[PDB]
């Protein structure tokens, strides 16, 4: 064994790995099939997926990992083009043969500002963290085979000698070749970068009509229709940063509808369909080539981190959040199984645990959020649910980043983060939410096998967030007139 761990993939969540493991003292290779700089989807940031950055940074004592958490440090450290603001999700419905109204949005607001990470740039920075601390990467490989045994893990690399070690971690996407040699919602997506997108202010709404308390140009908007929906995440929306592009992808339900021709084709069908979209792109123009794409995790000595899994819909953006999550659980028991030369599956069960769950909680949330799709008000009653736990998981996590840094005891808070009742569900330790989040999917499910109307399970999903609403955070989830619920 030449290093003590190989890692695949050299995008943020490999590279994160590789820093904070080779900080504490591994010796890591970061190998990859690409090269730097290159592009890369998953870049709308949210609160959950901030705390578990400033998490890795503040408990493997690596500063520079929490700039990537804060917009205003972006730019400072990383770059002017790095990122765009984020002051909110928010979700505007329509209809096919029916003009959209501005009325039909959903967006509650931040309290405090995201990123929109421009992932050629953010990734790149990450990488040269992981390489500052003592990482080894090489780029532009392929690897031919993998074999695992009691001693450790040697991968054969084409036109170069194998390379060894104790563990090997999987932080590419999915059909990466440790996926491949080892033993709900039909979906599939486009997308891509354009100059010239215009605002939703400009575009289809001004700020005056929608009443909302932030500009859909400052947040991940979400046009939502009942086959699937288009994401306008752009680059260029506040004063510091020189970014030009708008980041531009839309996503399709197979059951209700089967795209047939090319991209750009499946595009202006699109814009036809719903012209309201349709006024963003006027005097747009792709900065790139279109992407098609279409569609266990530990043993003794390797692991595949959550992407390599499966693929995470990022509907509520939850890859990121649970990528980063799955790094900090893992780290430490990667380090304890390095210090003791212990490579056992029990000793990582907990990071399989986390992902199971993670990944189950994002497909029921976006497989019910799909039937919600069908009409706005069962959409506005529906986003109550995911964000009432979306709130209480971030608030869990920021105590968790609270304890730690008035205490500055490593030890305590890992076992404080194995200790929660329900790792990788949206509250991470509320019983009484996932109560609500279950008896939510249950009545989802049902209002879509046994085909039920619009109205009465609006009705009793609304019944159900009232009868919840008690230990829920204080913020009126409950009243569905208040489209833009505030913190
Ligand atoms: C699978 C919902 Hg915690
Ligand atoms: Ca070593
Ligand atoms: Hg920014
Ligand atoms: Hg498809
Ligand atoms: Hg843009
Ligand atoms: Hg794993
Ligand atoms: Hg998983
Ligand atoms: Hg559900
Ligand atoms: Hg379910």
């Amino acid at each position: 064994n030449q290093y003590d761990v190989i890692i695949i993939g050299s995008g943020i969540a490999g590279a994160l790995t590789g820093a904070v493991l080779a900080k504490s003292g591994l010796n890591v290779l970061i190998l990859d099939s690409a090269q730097h700089p290159r592009f890369s989807v998953g870049e709308a940031a949210t609160p959950e997926s901030g705390f578990l950055l400033r998490l890795l940074s503040k408990r493997f004592d690596i500063p520079e990992i929490a700039y990537l958490s804060h917009p205003d440090k972006i730019i400072q450290h990383v770059g002017s083009s790095a990122c765009g603001i984020k002051l909110g999700f928010s979700f505007a419905w329509h209809q096919e043969n029916a003009p959209s109204s501005p009325d039909h949005l959903v967006a509650p607001p931040l309290k405090v500002p995201e990123a929109h990470l421009f992932r050629q740039d953010i990734d790149y920075f990450a990488l040269m963290i992981a390489l500052k601390h003592g990482a080894e990467s090489r780029q532009n490989i392929k690897i031919e085979s993998i074999s695992l045994n009691d001693d450790g893990v040697e991968v054969a690399l084409s036109n170069a000698a194998p390379v060894k070690a104790a563990f090997i971690i999987d932080a590419a996407a999915q059909g990466s070749p440790l996926s491949r040699q080892l033993g709900a919602t039909d979906t599939c997506s486009f997308f891509t970068h354009m100059l010239n997108v215009k605002s939703y202010e400009d575009a289809l709404a001004p700020l005056s009509r929608t009443r909302s308390p932030i500009e859909l140009f400052k947040s991940t908007l979400h046009h939502i229709f009942e086959e699937g929906w288009l994401w306008v995440i752009p680059f260029n929306n506040h004063p510091q940063g020189t970014n030009q592009l708008c980041s531009i992808g839309f996503q399709f339900n197979n059951a209700k509808y089967r795209p047939t021709e090319a991209p750009e084709i499946e595009f202006r069908k699109l814009l036809k369909k719903y012209p309201a979209i349709g006024e963003h792109f006027k005097d747009a123009v792709n900065a790139r080539e279109w992407i098609y794409a279409p569609r266990q995790n530990v043993g003794d000595r390797f692991c595949l981190l959550p992407q390599a899994t499966g693929f995470i819909d990022p509907l509520f953006s939850r890859g990121l959040i649970t990528t980063f999550e799955s790094i900090l659980r893992l780290a430490p028991k990667v380090l304890d199984a390095a210090r003791s030369n212990r490579w056992q599956r029990e000793q990582f069960i907990e990071v399989e645990r986390h992902c199971l769950n993670a990944v189950a909680t994002n497909d029921q949330l976006v497989s019910c959020s799909y039937e919600a799709f069908s009409d706005f008000h069962l959409w506005n009653v529906w986003h109550r649910v995911w964000l009432s736990g979306s709130n209480l998981g971030s608030a869990f996590l920021q105590k968790l980043l609270h304890d730690l840094e008035h205490s500055g005891d490593a030890r305590q808070f890992d076992a404080a983060l194995e200790a929660v009742r329900f790792p990788g569900c949206l509250s991470l330790d509320s019983p009484a939410y996932e109560s609500l989040f279950r008896q939510s999917c249950q009545v989802m499910q049902q209002a879509r096998e046994q085909a039920r109307p619009v109205a009465e399970t609006a009705n009793a999903l609304h019944e159900l967030i009232k009868e919840h609403e008690a230990e829920l955070l204080p913020l009126g989830y409950s009243r569905i007139s208040n489209r833009f619920i505030l913190k």
